[PDB]
């Protein structure tokens, strides 16, 4: 009767957890110390599971509703909640004696932050990270993932997005680096070079960063040349942020 | 012996104030209740005056330092501050007995909000708003403005950017409208539909919106069809935000 947490398995790590969006929620559940069970769902099975547990789609597009993980279902409440930001607000509200991740006065600014973060980071990560995460998916997720991502890119095959050693890949990295350079400026805009957005207390905004960053580390690989370069950017700010949350970087087989 | 506030004069209103970026600081000074004296600078003189008074350039691109208004000089302290967000931070620390606009635990989220806002609003406004502000600049500024902006747009004359009745202008408006829709989403992301980002207290994020919005109202004109349509967007949230700040929508006679 614990909270049920829906995740997509991958082969990047033995514990199977790789997704940037589900890591945001997994970090959230771990940081709040709330117990949960993990339910593993292949990409093509996501919509039929959501329909079957009553999860709202996270956006409605031309061709219909679009279902994503993370989803949690809270049996203590009956509620099914989809989207990591919505899950964070739900957990803040339903388990108020856990550490708050979105203090109410910062709620709107957190929603502004998620947009600024998508533009500066998610869009730049894609040409390198999506072909990489595709290469570690189970066969039925690869079929679905390749087909849909290649289609959303106009038909450009993943292998052509940014081949190793190419200049496409090299300029993808430069825009990635610039993106994280912007987050570095936000975190030091008043002269005080912070690791956390609020200063001393963890916020969902920090959980957002480490969620996307642990995705890079785990899929590119901790010993990959590109990841070890990444650890040195902005005097290792991003490596350091990961370290702070390492106690919460946990996939309980239990 | 008062703070000197450097602004760009225009003809859209009697009081000569039109700039989106200087209104952010003009709202900021008025809301904080700090006395100051405006001194008007035409565009082609901005770089020359900044050098004269020791103002930092607000950004540095390969082709040189880039000097912008607003700027303030504080004879009380001897300091010259450029960039509206830097001015607000400077005024917060330097006059602590005035109402704070950037609470320190929200400082970094304010800097992400500035990026989120630029991306969502500023670029969308440009095809419609840069030509309209050109038409109300004094001739020394019009020469400089039309030249630099037409050049920055590949040679397209301002009158062709989004002319009235065109489909270019219709699609520019839908992009602007959707941009303000995301701010509406951020202000109500927790289901509490706010007018102010912090909830009940004014913050520089709120000041950022009205400085850009009052630029649209003054330069398109309060009676223009386009502005009166703008007042109806999002059940009047942006009109209502202007109303909240009408007290401080003042160019003091001084
Ligand atoms: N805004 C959502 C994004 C969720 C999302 O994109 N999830 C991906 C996994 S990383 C997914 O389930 N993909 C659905 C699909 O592509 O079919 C959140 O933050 O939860
Ligand atoms: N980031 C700056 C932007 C200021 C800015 O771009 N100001 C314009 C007036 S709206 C300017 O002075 N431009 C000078 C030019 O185009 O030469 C701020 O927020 O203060």
């Amino acid at each position: 009767n614990v909270i049920q947490f829906y995740d997509i398995p991958g082969n990047a790590t033995p514990d199977k957890a790789w997704s940037p969006n589900t890591w945001k929620t997994r970090y959230t559940l771990n940081f709040k110390g709330i117990p949960y069970k993990t339910i593993w769902v292949e990409y093509p099975d996501i919509a039929s599971v959501c329909k079957e547990i009553g999860a709202e789609p996270t956006s409605i597009r031309p061709d219909g509703p679009y279902y994503t993980l993370p989803v949690i279902h809270d049996p203590s409440t009956g509620k099914t909640i989809s989207d990591s930001a919505a899950i964070a607000r739900y957990l803040d509200k339903t388990y108020p004696d856990t550490p708050v991740v979105i203090p109410p006065e910062t709620d709107a600014l957190h929603a502004a932050f998620n947009f600024a973060f998508s533009e500066a980071i998610v869009r730049a990560l894609a040409p390198i990270m999506l072909p990489a995460t595709n290469a570690q998916l189970n066969p039925r997720s690869e079929e679905f993932f390749r087909r849909t991502r290649e289609e959303s890119a106009g038909g450009v095959k993943l292998e052509d997005w940014a081949p190793p050693g190419s200049e496409k890949r090299a300029k993808a990295w430069e825009k990635i680096r610039a993106g994280f350079g912007q987050i570095a400026k936000w975190l030091s805009a008043d002269g005080n070079d912070k690791l956390l957005f609020l200063g001393d207390k963890v916020s969902y905004a920090d959980i957002t960063i480490v969620g996307w960053v642990i995705w890079v580390k785990r899929v590119l690989g901790p010993d990959s040349a590109e990841w070890k370069d990444f650890e040195t950017w902005d005097d290792g700010k991003w490596a350091k942020q990961l370290a702070l949350f390492e106690k919460y970087e946990v996939v309980p087989d239990a």
